[PDB]
Order: C-alpha cells, then sequence, then structure tokens
C-alpha cells in the first residue's frame, strides 16, 4: 500500500517516536505527557503513558516500557492504604468525595499532581491494567514483577467503576463517559483472562463487574445503533472506538463497532482529523493526532486497510521539521474564535506530545510497518 518514499518517511517518523519518547522518559521511570508544554510539563499521566508503553513495547523496547510499569506499580503500592481507607469508608456507608479519591496528574516521585476535586478520573487505571497485561503476554514477563500494584487498581475499580466522574478531556463530572467505561472494561477483562493471575481473589469479580459496564452501556450508551460520548447522550466523542479497539466492549466487526466507527467519521475526522467532540472549544476544536491513530487502529482491525493507511498519512504530515507530532492541529476547527484565548494561556499547542507518538506506533505496528 505504500511506495519507497513513504516507508522511507514512514519508518523514520517510527524511530524518531521511539527516540522523542525514550529521551524524555523521567530517570524513574515515568513518562511525561509533554516536557515543554506549559500546562503539563512536570507531569504524568496513566492514560498517556499506557499508550505510550504499548507503542514502545510493540517497538520492542523491553527495559523503556517496563521501566514505565515499574514506576506505575510503585505509585499504585504506595496509595495501598490510601484505597484501603476509601474502601473502608465505602463499608461504613460513608462515600469518599471525589476529593479524597486517586489523582489524575502525578508528579515524577508519585505524588498527586492535581487535586482530583477538580479532575477526578478513572480511566487511566483500567488503561494500565490492559497496558501491563498486553505487554507482560507479548515479551512472556512474570506479572508478579507489578502485581501488589495491579491488586491496588483492580481494587479501587471494583469499587467505584460506577462513579460519576470527569472524561478523557477532563470535563464534565457529573456524567459516566462511554471512553471511561471503556477503559475500565478493558483492563478488567485484562486481568480476568490471564493465566498468570488465574488464582487471584479478584479474578472472578473483574470479569462480572465488567460484564456490568457492558449492561450499563448496553442500557444507556448506545443510540442510533452507535455508541455515544456519556451514558444519556446523543453525540459521539472520538474517544470511542477505544470502546472497540482495545478495550473490547465489541467485536471489531461487531454493527456497533462499524456504526461507531461511520459515527465518528461523519461526525469527527475532517480530511483524516479527528476532533475530540463538536462541541469542544480547546483550541478551537483542533484534529488531534492521537484520535486519527486510534481511528486508524480500528480501521485496521476491522479489515478497512486503506482506511487505516489513510489516516496513518494525516498524521505523519503533522510532522514538524523535527519529526515531532504535536497534541492536535488547526487544519480545521470547530469552534475557531475560541483558540486564540488558549494561544494566549497556555502557549502554543503541545509538541511533541509523548502520547501522539506512541499512538504513531501503536498504528504503524497494527499496519505491519516498523523497521
Amino acid at each position: 500500500g505504500l511506495d519507497s518514499h513513504e516507508l522511507a518517511r514512514l519508518h523514520e517518523l517510527a524511530r524518531h517516536s521511539h527516540a522523542v519518547i525514550t529521551r524524555h522518559q523521567d530517570a524513574g521511570g515515568a513518562y511525561p505527557a509533554a516536557p515543554t508544554f506549559s500546562a503539563y510539563r512536570g507531569y504524568a499521566w496513566l492514560r498517556d503513558g499506557s499508550f505510550t508503553a504499548e507503542g514502545i513495547s510493540r517497538y520492542g523496547d523491553v527495559a523503556s516500557a517496563g521501566r514505565f510499569h515499574d514506576w506505575v506499580d510503585g505509585v499504585l503500592r504506595r496509595r495501598r492504604g490510601q484505597v484501603d481507607d476509601l474502601l473502608a469508608a465505602v463499608d461504613r456507608g460513608e462515600v469518599p468525595s471525589n476529593e479524597g479519591m486517586l489523582p489524575t496528574r502525578f508528579t515524577f516521585d508519585g505524588n498527586d499532581g492535581s487535586d482530583p476535586w477538580w479532575d477526578f478520573q478513572t480511566d487511566g487505571y483500567g488503561m494500565w491494567l490492559w497496558s501491563v497485561v498486553t505487554h507482560a503476554a507479548r515479551h512472556g514477563l512474570d506479572l508478579e514483577r507489578w502485581r501488589a500494584g495491579i491488586d491496588v487498581a483492580v481494587d479501587y475499580l471494583l469499587a467505584f467503576w460506577d462513579r460519576p466522574c470527569y472524561d478523557w478531556w477532563a470535563e464534565h463530572v457529573e456524567h459516566r463517559h462511554v471512553s471511561t467505561l471503556g477503559a475500565i472494561h478493558g483492563g478488567l477483562v485484562a486481568v480476568g483472562t490471564c493465566a498468570a493471575l488465574r488464582s487471584a481473589p479478584w479474578s472472578a469479580a473483574t470479569l462480572q463487574v465488567a460484564a456490568r459496564i457492558r449492561s450499563l452501556v448496553s442500557a444507556e450508551g448506545v443510540v442510533d445503533g452507535h455508541l455515544v460520548k456519556w451514558l444519556g447522550s446523543s453525540a459521539v466523542d472520538g474517544s470511542l472506538p477505544a470502546c472497540v479497539v482495545p478495550f473490547g466492549l465489541v467485536p471489531p466487526d461487531d454493527d456497533v463497532a462499524a456504526m461507531t466507527r461511520a459515527a465518528v467519521a461523519k461526525d469527527l475526522d475532517v480530511d483524516g482529523g479527528v476532533h475530540r467532540f463538536a462541541a469542544d472549544v480547546f483550541y478551537g476544536g483542533g484534529q488531534w493526532i492521537l484520535l486519527s491513530a486510534l481511528l486508524g487502529w480500528n480501521l485496521a482491525a476491522a479489515g478497512d486497510t486503506a482506511g487505516a493507511l489513510r489516516h496513518l498519512r494525516w498524521i505523519a504530515d503533522q510532522a514538524d521539521a523535527d519529526g515531532d507530532l504535536p497534541e492536535q492541529v488547526p487544519h480545521h476547527l470547530l469552534h475557531p474564535g475560541s483558540r486564540a484565548e488558549w494561544v494566549a494561556r497556555w502557549g502554543t499547542v503541545a509538541t511533541p506530545l509523548l502520547w501522539s507518538h506512541g499512538m504513531y506506533l501503536i498504528l504503524a505496528d497494527e499496519l505491519g510497518l516498523l523497521p
């Protein structure tokens, strides 16, 4: 599907993606989100980091991916007491406030980097379980290395999966977001179907809760045959294809998968660049590299290789002179009047965004194009 010109350029962007991720990996193992972007510098997310780690794992850098899982594991084991206290509070009928939950941003030394009253999210813990299990399966590794951290994440998610929280985009705390529910499902099915974890005390519970998640999405998260942004909405979100691949609510050839890819393409995909959601005003609502990669990945998995390649090509066209991939680009803006104030307040768009490069690596790998 590619000529030598394209292949050379895609191979170089893959090599550069591995380099930029591993060069900026913190000494303690964390992947940063964006080392030069004002609002993200100094922090790590489990969401960004897990997809970054999956790209690196597919690339074959076992060492780098493993240091990220080490970091996450250690951060989570340090929260064993906090999670036990939350669970005890629940058992007393004293449901903890958002302000007491596990964080979204982490500092590189594992402390809260943001106050979860303002950005409480549960997806990243689900993504990490999916990522570490997938990595260990790929490379034949013993999960006992990371098991006590896995136990913290599983205990937390089994208790709090059905709580309203902010979405992947740190918005709309009162709602329950289908790509958040999807991320949690992916992580729970990963550990619940992992033979190395067959004797864990939570083994069966993780598949029962994953089924509960699918019940909720079936009841309130599907409209006109497609997934929707949050339970009880009609709109779509560019994150929704993650609920198919990799998180597995439905197979790639399911009608809901096809209809969801179609709805995202129709409502959010302009010339290969995928918007987050129609109402998005963040930097005017630009086109996100990681969402184009996510749609491309899902198209590849469904057998639409040409569609996958079209999105891969669009991403490659957004690399700057150094090969760096931005968070988003403004070739099409949903709400152009809103862009200037964001640029003024936080500066020019995050570049490189490590998650952009991680997703690039995943899609390139799916298409058999790693050098």
